[PDB]
């Protein structure tokens, strides 16, 4: 274990660009010697940590970022920058953490290492760096050329079985050489003394190199670009030397901040020496060992069958084994230090959120079928009188129950409000129970559209009774009615959801995005930068926002985004109230 060693990655790409086909051939490559796997590349160990299938499910995907520490990010080099490319894009911007490019499909008809470099500059703001040039194109690809080293490579076939480093063929040589002059340029951008050797046209070092491209590319402000085809087995290898020569170990990053019990709010670093700090960000039920909990340590040694104490849930727990998934077989081990992830298996109240600390440790909290319908609430606007009565023979028996309320709109969100006004027994004490409780059932589903009744003072303050007739149903019902009409006889409104939408849009779509919403009824609020988009916020009614996800997609080219959460209730306009009672 060296924390120097370690690479933490994610694979981010388009739906198609080859994740999968990338990230096996990955491990088939590391191996020929599941949340996190494990693999080995010169000395270094990668823990590919897996990202969300669909970019759009926001949650998963930040928690995803905060877990990793570099990524790669996958192109189809046939079609160049994509949308969900786009979405993933300002997610590792918003999290800073350190990229590289993989230009994969190179064998593709219509691929083309430019079309991607270009794509990259123009729509994500970008500054690429090409690293390596190809060798033929499509159909005939079939090499590659290491701009940085000046040299090639040639595949004799696309099972992954022959590699031979072989001299820049001299149709290349002047397009690789003046590449690597463009190199030694962004190089010296990072290396003082880089330039001065560009300057007096020296050639430096690879170290020196390698060493400013990635302080670059950690820093943000590069983005090494690599080619091949994962499928045909062409730059696989070169791919995973990239990872441990740009992508950064848990040291490079900058500290993750924790929230502490009064808000002091501190930066906790990866000494494996110090308190154990430590996230779940995923939980599956194995069916070997039942319910594995994977987390990422970021402070902090933990070690096999000991106590932890869950921060979030404030429950402690036992860890029991520790667990490492590795591409074709389990590992068990004694521990897992700082900067380093793995499976716990054990846990039983911890799900994926949660923060985990050792027993004796500052407890520092780490984070915080039919048709889609909305949720509805009716309510009432002025005060009411009314009276309920259910007077009748049934079942042999007599039934008598008689109230009168007064019903009387409350605060929004002030909830609910009972008052027993009965004096003098005018209402047999034992029938109260049975009023109260026809009452709430009642509220359950409102008379304009059937939805919780809401914000309202009920007061009982009279009635009447029989001897004989009188009963706990009888009042009941007399409570149910009584609520009933208090509700329709009460100008009510029916009250609906409005929520605090985010749209991230190039302001090429600006004014048409910005214009559909208030079609929504909605109300924008600001907005701002974020790159090369713009991003809108405003409150869209829940109603209106259904399927915005196909519209905003027919409205940006699929280079929209959004997301959105409740913010309050509010009384529906007239004329929306009016057609939903239809
Ligand atoms: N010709 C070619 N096609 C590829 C390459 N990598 C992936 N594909 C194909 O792209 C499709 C999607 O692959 P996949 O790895 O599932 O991508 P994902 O959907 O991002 O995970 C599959 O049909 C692959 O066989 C490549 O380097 N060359």
């Amino acid at each position: 274990y060296d924390l120097k060693r370690l690479r933490n990655i994610g694979i981010a790409a388009h739906i198609d660009a080859g994740k999968t086909t990338t990230t096996e051939r990955i491990l088939y490559y590391t191996g020929r010697i599941a949340a996190v796997t494990t693999c080995f590349w010169k000395d270094h160990r990668i823990n590919i940590i897996d990202t969300p299938g669909h970019v759009d499910f926001t949650i998963e995907v930040e928690r995803s970022m905060r877990v990793l520490d570099g990524a790669i990010v996958v192109f189809d080099s046939s079609q160049g920058v994509e949308p969900q490319s786009e979405t993933v894009w300002r997610q590792a911007e918003k999290y800073k953490v350190p990229r590289i490019a993989f230009a994969n499909k190179m064998d593709k008809t219509g691929a083309d290492l430019w079309l991607v470099i270009r794509t990259m500059q123009e729509r994500l703001g970008a500054r690429p760096v090409v690293m390596q040039l190809p060798i033929g194109r499509e159909d005939t690809f079939s090499g590659i050329i290491d701009v940085l080293r000046m040299k090639a490579y040639t595949y004799g076939n696309d099972l992954g079985t022959d590699i031979r480093e072989i001299p820049i063929p001299e149709e290349y040589l002047d397009n690789a050489r003046e590449y690597h002059e463009k190199l030694v340029e962004v190089a010296a951008d990072f290396d003082e003394n880089i330039m001065l050797k560009y300057l007096e046209g020296e050639e430096p070092t690879e170290e020196e190199l390698v060493a400013a491209i990635r302080k670059g590319t950690i820093d943000l402000k590069i983005t090494p670009v690599f080619l091949g085809s994962a499928l045909k087995n062409k730059g696989v290898q070169l791919l995973l030397d990239a990872v441990v020569d740009y992508l950064p170990s848990p040291l490079d990053i900058p500290p993750i901040k924790g929230t502490t019990p009064e808000g002091e709010v501190v930066e906790i670093h990866p000494d494996p020496n110090g308190p154990l700090a430590a996230l779940a960000f995923k939980i599956m039920a194995d069916p070997y060992v039942g319910r594995l909990t994977f987390i990422r340590v970021y402070s902090g040694t933990l070690t096999s069958g000991s106590y932890v104490y869950n921060t979030t849930k404030g429950r402690k727990e036992r860890v029991a084994r520790l667990l490492r998934m590795h591409a074709n077989h389990r590992e068990e081990v004694e521990e897992l230090k700082a900067g380093d992830l793995g499976a716990v298996v054990g846990l039983k109240e911890t799900i994926t959120g949660d923060t985990l600390v050792g027993e004796d440790a500052p407890r520092v909290i780490l984070e915080s079928v039919g048709k889609p319908q909305v949720a509805y609430r009716e309510t009432i606007t002025k005060p009411v009188d009314v009276e309920g009565k259910f007077i009748r023979q049934t079942g042999g028996r007599g039934q008598y129950g008689h109230v009168k309320i007064k019903v009387e709109p409350l605060p929004r969100g002030s909830g609910f409000e009972f008052v027993n006004a009965i004096v003098g027994g005018v209402i047999p004490k034992e029938y109260i129970p049975a009023v109260q409780k026809g009452i709430e059932e009642a509220m359950q589903s409102g008379p304009l559209i059937g939805f919780p009744v809401v914000d309202i003072k009920v007061t009982l303050y009279d009635g009447s009774y029989h001897e004989v007739d009188s009963s706990e149903m009888a009042f009941k019902i007399a409570g149910s009615m009584a609520i009933k009409e208090a509700v329709q006889k009460g100008d009510p409104v029916i009250l609906e959801p409005i929520m605090r939408v985010e749209v991230t849009t190039p302001e090429e779509y600006m004014g048409d995005v910005i214009g559909d919403l208030n079609a929504r009824r909605g109300q924008i609020l600001g907005m701002e930068p974020r790159g090369n988009a713009q991003v809108i916020r405003a409150f869209v009614p829940l109603a209106e926002m259904f399927g915005y996800a196909t519209d905003l997609r027919s409205k940006t080219q699929g280079r929209g985004s959004f997301v959105m959460f409740f913010d309050h209730y509010q009384e529906v306009p007239k004329q929306v109230q009016e057609k939903l009672i239809k």
